[PDB]
């Protein structure tokens, strides 16, 4: 069977890039965030996810379905106001739900020790690209918010690293981007 | 085939805990409640049931896909009338709709003592946390629905707990968080 | 693989004693119960049903795979008009179909009858639901209307009690909850 | 694996009902026939199509999942009007449309010659059910319509019956409704 | 495993007939065009398509699930107008893109020279039904336009005695319409 | 199994000609690439890599979700704002966008270094049609899209080739359109 684990990455990595470009100030919160977060950081990752089942990859399953949802949750927040269905976010309450994603990141960083250093990476960052995005919301410090950006452009293009890293060692059998397995 | 429990019990307990914080005071009904019910709580938790059913774990199927199509219904009943569709909820609906959800908890909670004692705990706190919804929404009573909100809070907190204890052990091979595994 | 009917009776027994709180008189006819119509009464048995496919059950391929159908028709029945797409559903033609509905159960509550005997009260029940349902609506007597709630009130709560038998005796590998099987 | 015939057919069996209980003249085009051609007649049977590929019946795939799209053929021309995105349908397309359909179903019918007879009589009130529409809808003849009505009252009866046919054969291991083998 | 060539054949030539009795005058774009074009001729001959990937099928995976993707981009085309989210099409880029199936047409056709007569038929038709679509509408000359609607009728006409072809020829065990069966 | 490449290309191709036939000059970005866009070149991709992973092609199933991908998200990006819930797109951002779909496909064309001659320049001729686009968006150069036309138009006529090829010579058995294997 094929390795979804590079589509997954190439999914998350391409859409955490696009949104911290906005949380660092290149942009503000365009629909190009908003329509890779839907079938890309979305759906292909969800496909990402379910495609480790009959790979017996647990952690795979458990990383690509929870983050996949995850950019389904982050546009459902900015697009229901949008249709008048809710009302704009509560910064504090967005803080905590980064913040419970930072812990669900945390645990799942212990999981990747004894893994490939490159996915470590993507998750240690990926940790604190949460824990910063908590504390900036909650805190109202849109400085910290402008750091959490600059976390995520390297969580993101670390993620397609390793994404086009298994990918390219696949093809040709031999380590053609190291990766620190 | 890979273990889709953490997924599920991630999903529940993450959505639980945000729930729960608006019932504990600190926050109103938000869309980042309703947003968490559809696709990690809701979508997120039908697929760890889904994934069940060649996993031969009946509870598993049922529990996840159930609590999973819990969450949808709950988004589905606080969204409709913002739609045009239907009216807000009698709240005594709501009561006998989250005691039949607490009457399924119960039932499933003598389904786990011979599994993971954390799991007791989380199907215990959550029929604790649906019946605490259920009396303080029926007769009104906010204190009883905020003393439901920090029950859920730790039901929440167990589910998450139970999740990554499952993904540790197998990712070490070895029981780095105890989950009270029988 | 695993058994899928406990998820199918618990969504179908649910939504059973939820609607018939508002046959019994109790509550108007409410969002709770379309809500519960689609996912937990429709779709999660929509899936139960599947399920039964790989499992080499007709029966429970049939039965869970409609009942699921029907609580999406119904809600499809009473949500239309709200959308401007259709008018308020005649309640003689309501009552017919009700009727095959209950046709359909009629028939499938004899292919019950070498099965457990918790299994048999859930069709036998339903049966006479839609009947008095069916009933009720063609000729618009509210006195049946609330007979019929208090006979789903039942039969969704035996359903349920089905569902958890067929829960917890597997379980514990033998009868805590007995079913007659 | 189970047998998903029955669910097919109780799919276009009802759904055949209803929707000729109009052509019949008891009712109007109520959304009772649409929300059952959207979920039972379409995605239910659609469901039982799609099921016979791992059965091996071509004759399953193609009856199932083709009369499966035409009823969401059906209500998206009746529908898709009160959303303002066509014209009330030509009733002399309608007929066409309606006639095409029979072209296919009188050459299922011939499909069904070395078969059980039940199933027979069903694409043979089909095709006079599919036949008789086509000709009212062209020639403007209400009575007709009428016509084709109670043979589709008939048409869909005997595909439940079929359907419950299969079923109640299947759990008792006997002939317990005789479909003419 | 079933054959799900007769449902891709039957979606498509049911399709087919319907819309080109509009191109040959008979009547407008009614909405039977567009319904036919998403569940019939589109959802259903995606299926009918998917379902030729575990038979080894390149040629029906490619053709069904393609011609699945034409009826639906097509309906799409017609409709986006009417819900306010495009205009109506540039009649010379409908010609582009139909003038792109033709090309896909042609070169499938060859593709179908060791199969069925019949099927090389309706290869060879529907090339000249997509070619007489594409220059009518580029140039705006309504008469091959008509021209192109009565090949498309033999086109969608012989698709679906193929699929009944098929159809007969299992049901039977021995050929009952001669398809040309190589 | 059968081969899901050439309906993953033929769709990515034709799109490819008919968005650059508008990127090329000759027509608006009209609603036929937005079509193409989502069922031919989108989800008929998705379909078409989501085939590839029981075929065991890492390779496959990451390309042809992700530019199946592409195309769901680059509408999503030019509709959103005509259903009220987006703003116009950057072109500044729409380039950086471009420019990670034009790295991810730089990466992922030397993974055809050891595949056939047509695939290499499929992927050859697409890193220039992205970095075309991309460059081309973020400095606002109409005669840079211009030239990305035409590198499109080859391009998508080129994938059609490479599907073809793998199309005929697998009827005939042999080589009948070459493609350099
Ligand atoms: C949209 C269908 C495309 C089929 C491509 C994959 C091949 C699987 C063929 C079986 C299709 C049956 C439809 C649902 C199904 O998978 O049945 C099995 C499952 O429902 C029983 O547990
Ligand atoms: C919504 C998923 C529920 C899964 C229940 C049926 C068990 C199948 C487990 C595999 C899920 C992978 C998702 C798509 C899939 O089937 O992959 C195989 C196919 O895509 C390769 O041709
Ligand atoms: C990506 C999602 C962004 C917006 C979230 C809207 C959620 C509300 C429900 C969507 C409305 C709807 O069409 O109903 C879908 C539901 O019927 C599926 O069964
Ligand atoms: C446009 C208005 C309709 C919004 C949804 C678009 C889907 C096509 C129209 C289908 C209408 C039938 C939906 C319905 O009756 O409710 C069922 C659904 O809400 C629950 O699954
Ligand atoms: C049952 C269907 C009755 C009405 C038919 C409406 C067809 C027009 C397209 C529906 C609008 C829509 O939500 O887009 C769905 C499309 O994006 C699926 O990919
Ligand atoms: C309510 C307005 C939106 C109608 C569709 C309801 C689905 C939830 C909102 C998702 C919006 C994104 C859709 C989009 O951008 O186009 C993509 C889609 O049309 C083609 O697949």
């Amino acid at each position: 069977l094929a390795n979804p684990a590079p589509l997954g990455l190439m999914g998350f990595g391409m859409t955490t890039i696009l949104l911290n470009l906005h949380n660092a100030g290149f942009f503000a919160l365009d629909g190009i965030i908003l329509a890779m977060g839907i079938f890309y950081g979305g759906i292909a990752q969800i496909f990402a996810g379910l495609l480790e089942y009959k790979k017996g990859n647990t952690f795979g399953l458990t990383a690509f379905t929870s983050y996949g949802s995850f950019w389904l949750t982050l546009v459902a927040i900015l697009l229901m106001p949008k249709m008048g269905l809710t009302e704009a976010p509560n910064a504090q309450f967005l803080g905590a739900y980064l913040g419970l994603w930072g812990v669900f990141t945390l645990f799942m960083f212990f999981g990747t020790l004894k893994a490939a250093r490159a996915l470590q990476f993507v998750f240690l960052s990926l940790t604190v690209l949460f824990a910063l995005l908590a504390f900036g919301n909650i805190a109202g410090n849109e400085a910290v918010i402008h750091v959490a950006g600059w976390i995520g452009l390297v969580c993101g293009a670390s993620a397609i690293y390793l994404a086009m890293g298994e990918v390219l060692n696949e093809q040709f059998g031999r380590t053609i981007l190291p990766i620190g397995e």
